[PDB]
């Protein structure tokens, strides 16, 4: 049954978790959405809207006001979980937070952390290259973000290969362990990290983060419990798809690895228009306010999916947007891989910073790599699209 708001041509019945194709191709999978209306209602998981048009992904996606971030996700009961802080707040109390959380992931500080960070980029990378081959996802990309996360809180050197072990079971996968554990193993494994640094705060991450107030009041423990976790997670999955799928770019056009090995000085610009290219991100919000859009109207109540996909790749709000091009002059924050609006990734700066450092160790010190002969590549749905298998290989 379909509620009376929602016209029955806008009803799809398009399962967000797998479009039909998304093992194949992650893009084209969604990509289909591009041919039916642009704000559609879909049948499954419950009932919900699904963004499929970017002037309607992006509008609706600086609706902070209208639409909250709050259910966190269309999964019942996920939300009420998790509770990440910032990403989860609304209004005033998502301002306060969100200031002290930004000002310790400003510039000079991603910036700092630059050699670093390429440093572990770099030492992974070695540790690959003599092999020929690798399953580049589950050999390097799901294991970089939590390397940096290592460095950006700056443990000491001692305690990373027990902390590496520790993390690994929660990057990350699905997992027939309960929400409720989850990020019950995530606080177990953070709690020690923010002891110390509530304590004596140094000039990492974290330490930088607890100390600023929060609206002019000292962070209570709860919040920096849930506004870590949130750094820790939102620092994990979304790096290593994108660390993954920018891997692949690269086995697909060796003519961009040429071009990048001969110009280095063309890396930062090349990773931009790639992080434009490839986004796999989606978010939910919950409407607290009758929203009109698209000639229809979404209800107080009703679930809203956005995918940036639809923004950065629909031709309707970007020329040829699946060709990698170096004449676009797009600023990033003018495209939705990180985001849009009062909720726009914090780390958009850092991750940048990561995927650049990322192309130069593994241009400069790798040789020519290509797709394996007799392996497929396979991507996943979900939230955080990604390759979930990239056999590469190479003359070591
Ligand atoms: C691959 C790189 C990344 C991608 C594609 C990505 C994607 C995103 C997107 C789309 C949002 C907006 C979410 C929304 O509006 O619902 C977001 C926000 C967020 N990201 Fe990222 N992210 C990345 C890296 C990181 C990193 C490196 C960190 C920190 C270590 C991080 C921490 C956060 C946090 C706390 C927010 C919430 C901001 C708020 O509500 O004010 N992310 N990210
Ligand atoms: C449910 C869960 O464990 C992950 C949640 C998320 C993170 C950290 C990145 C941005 C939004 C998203 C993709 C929902």
């Amino acid at each position: 049954m379909i509620p009376a708001h929602v016209p029955a041509d806008r009803v799809v019945d398009f399962d967000i978790f797998n479009p039909p194709g998304v093992e194949q191709d992650y893009f084209a999978a969604w990509k289909t959405l591009l041919d039916g209306p642009g704000l559609v209602w879909s049948t499954a998981n419950g009932g919900h809207w699904i963004a499929a048009r970017g002037d309607v992904v992006r509008e609706l996606w600086g609706d902070a006001e209208r639409l909250s971030s709050q259910c966190l996700a269309v999964t019942p009961g996920l939300g009420k979980v998790m509770q990440f802080i910032p990403l989860q707040q609304d209004g005033a109390e998502h301002k306060a937070f969100r200031t002290p959380v930004m000002k310790g992931l400003a510039s000079r500080f991603v910036v700092a952390l630059e050699p670093k960070v390429q440093a572990v980029a770099r030492k992974l990378m070695e540790s690959l290259r003599p092999r020929g081959s690798c399953d580049f996802v589950s050999d390097f990309a799901e294991i970089l973000p939590l390397n940096i996360f290592l460095t950006l809180i700056d443990v000491p050197l001692e305690d990373r290969p027990r902390l590496r072990q520790l993390g690994v079971q929660l990057t990350r996968p699905d997992g027939s362990m309960t929400v409720e554990q989850l990020k019950q193993a995530a606080d177990d494994y953070l709690w020690p990290f923010i002891e110390k640094r509530m304590a004596q705060p140094g000039d990492d991450l974290f330490s930088r983060i607890l100390s600023e107030p929060v609206g002019g009041r000292p962070w209570t423990v709860d919040e920096a419990r849930r506004m870590c976790r949130n750094l820790l997670f939102g620092g994990l999955d979304t790096v290593a798809a994108m660390i993954g799928m920018v891997a692949l770019h690269l086995a697909r056009h060796p003519e961009d690895q040429r071009l990048l090995r001969e110009r280095p000085d063309l890396i930062p610009a090349a990773a931009d228009e790639l992080m434009r290219r490839y986004p796999t991100v989606a978010v939910s919000r919950n409407a607290v306010a009758d929203v009109d859009a698209d000639g229809v109207t979404i209800r107080k109540g009703d679930l809203v999916y956005l995918p940036s996909v639809l923004h950065n790749l629909d031709p309707a709000s970007f020329e040829a947007p699946e060709e990698v091009r170096f004449d676009r002059g797009l600023a990033p924050i003018r495209h939705t891989t990180m985001g849009v609006g009062a909720h726009r990734c914090v780390g958009a700066g850092l991750a940048r910073m990561e995927v650049i450092v990322f192309l130069r160790e593994w241009l400069g010190g790798m040789p020519e790599f290509a797709l394996a002969p007799d392996k497929a590549v396979t991507m996943k749905g979900g939230n955080v699209g990604a390759c979930t298998a990239l056999p590469l290989v190479w003359r070591a």
